[PDB]
């Protein structure tokens, strides 16, 4: 096992300003903000995630594990941590994704969303996921809600709070592989099953999974051999791939690098694998912004 030499960057609260609340849930809230690095003359659009005024020690121990992971990843399809702030309670700063999470995005734009885009996201997510596998990381919470849109073309994975290294002792039931539900067993392959669900979410345009069914129920349903329905826009090819992600024997399930390859192919003839009405028709998208630099553009030594 190699040494992790990721640099953890420490930021002063003076370096950045919160502007809106992007989302508020549970313990903590995420802000849209601007970060200007010290003496750099660049402004970077950022999200800032912080917990409640309650500063309880256990919660911090959870946010710092997350930061740790996000600090340790470098892929175009994975969200990375810019740095952290220690001023009262910990905050995580990372690059902002303007269009929000993918799940919201498909629901909002279904009528302008096309086969090429859906296939591309699939390729992209599988890429981010393959990277994590390379780094031996199990996301353990992959959902459409945890994919973020920089742009319609570009998406990245996020929410590494539940992330573990593979083979480590250390709840979203619906996205969970059966082995995980029965035995709390997680492997990259468990991760793969979740990918299949995420894909199902996009093809059904944000439809809820096993809607109307209680989670306690779900283990039984899966046990019986039940699985998610084939989406209307889905060819048998595409659905066939999803179904492979949901096999009892996890070694029979596809590898993320296979998934990249198969969806990659489909993306060269997108109309053959996804049937959507008016597919051809569809197209998709504070005073001084001169100095605005995206995080992807902004780079540091190392
Ligand atoms: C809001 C959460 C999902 N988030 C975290 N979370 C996060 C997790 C760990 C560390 C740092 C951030 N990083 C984020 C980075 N970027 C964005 N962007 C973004 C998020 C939400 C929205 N909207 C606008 C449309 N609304 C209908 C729904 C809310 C627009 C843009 N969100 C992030
Ligand atoms: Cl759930």
């Amino acid at each position: 096992e190699a040494p992790n030499q990721a640099l953890l960057r420490i930021l002063k609260e003076t370096e950045f300003k919160k502007i809106k609340v992007l989302g508020s849930g549970a313990f903590g809230t995420v802000y849209k903000g601007l970060w200007i690095p010290e003496g750099e003359k660049v402004k970077i659009p950022v999200a800032i995630k912080e917990l409640r005024e309650a500063t309880s020690p256990k919660a911090n121990k959870e946010i710092l594990d997350e930061a740790y992971v996000m600090a340790s990843v470098d892929n175009p399809h994975v969200c990375r941590l810019l740095g952290i702030c220690l001023t009262s309670t910990v905050q995580l700063i990372t690059q902002l994704m303007p269009f929000g999470c993918l799940l919201d995005y498909v629901r909002e734009h279904k009528d302008n969303i096309g086969s090429q885009y859906l296939l591309n996201w699939c390729v992209q997510i599988a890429k981010g996921m393959n990277y994590l596998e390379d780094r031996r990381l199990v996301h353990r919470d992959l959902a459409a809600r945890n994919v973020l849109v920089k742009t319609p073309q570009h998406v990245k994975i996020t929410d590494f709070g539940r992330a573990k290294l593979l083979g480590a002792e250390e709840v979203p039931i619906k996205w969970m592989a059966l082995e995980s539900i029965l035995h709390r067993i997680y492997t990259h392959q468990s991760d793969v099953w979740s990918y299949g669900v995420t894909v199902w979410e996009l093809m059904t345009f944000g439809s809820k999974p096993y809607d109307g069914i209680p989670a306690s129920e779900i283990s039984s349903i899966l046990e019986k051999g039940e699985r998610l329905p084939q989406p209307p826009i889905c060819t048998i090819d595409v659905y066939m791939i999803m179904v492979k992600c949901w096999m009892i024997d996890a070694d029979s399930r596809p590898k993320f690098r296979e998934l990249i390859i198969e969806f990659s192919k489909m993306a060269r003839d997108p109309q053959r694998y996804l049937v959507i009405q008016g597919d051809e028709r569809m197209h998709l998208p504070e005073e001084d912004m001169d100095d605005v630099v995206d995080a992807d553009e902004y780079l540091i030594p190392q």
